[PDB]
């Protein structure tokens, strides 16, 4: 219960970009 694609351990790298953290300032 742990492939490659489990999106159980993908939400951990779809988090870690966080341009809206950053990207409040291009505006």
């Amino acid at each position: 219960e742990k492939d490659l694609l489990a999106l159980d351990s993908w939400k951990n790298l779809w988090n870690w970009f966080n341009i809206t953290n950053w990207l409040w300032y291009i505006k």
